[PDB]
């Protein structure tokens, strides 16, 4: 039931190879230095490696996201890892897709429109399961893009 979908996990990957060969080297080299709390870059790092054909790193980078489960899944998803992990989607299945695009909107690779639609799918998944990071996402996807995805009337203290 695909009511309506925007971005995607691999979607960000298509935008990668749709950037430019060198564009990969650049970003990559730019990813070389991940940020404290970044789960969209480090991930893109592995997603950029492929663009080159050297996942040997993507595996490392991904493994450098013990926190992010979307990275450990992106290792066997793209890197083609030996699914060393288990057959189970992460909690940031889309969140990571929202955080990944959050950086893509910085390189003029994709419009925030995606970073949003993405956050939603993550705002609904966490809200649907009332995760412990739900509200955190409602404040994250906001502090990032800067909207009221949470679904607030805007006038909230």
């Amino acid at each position: 039931h695909m009511a309506c979908t925007g971005p995607s996990l691999p979607s960000a990957f298509d935008i990668l190879g749709a950037a430019g060969q060198d564009k990969l080297l650049y970003l990559k080299h730019k990813l070389k230095t991940p940020r404290p709390g970044c789960q969209g870059q480090d991930l893109l790092h592995a997603m950029v490696l492929l663009k080159l054909g050297q996942e040997t790193e993507a595996r490392i980078s991904l493994e450098a996201l013990k926190a992010d489960a979307v990275a450990r899944l992106v290792a066997r998803q793209w890197a083609g890892v030996d699914s060393t992990e288990d057959p189970e989607e992460p909690p940031d299945v889309s969140w990571a897709v929202a955080r990944l695009y959050h950086l893509l909107a910085e390189e003029k690779l994709c419009p925030a429109s995606l970073r949003d639609v993405a956050y939603q799918e993550a705002v609904r998944t966490l809200s649907s399961r009332d995760d412990h990071r739900l509200g955190e996402l409602q404040d994250e996807a906001r502090n990032r893009c800067g909207w009221d995805i949470a679904g607030d009337p805007g006038s909230i203290r």
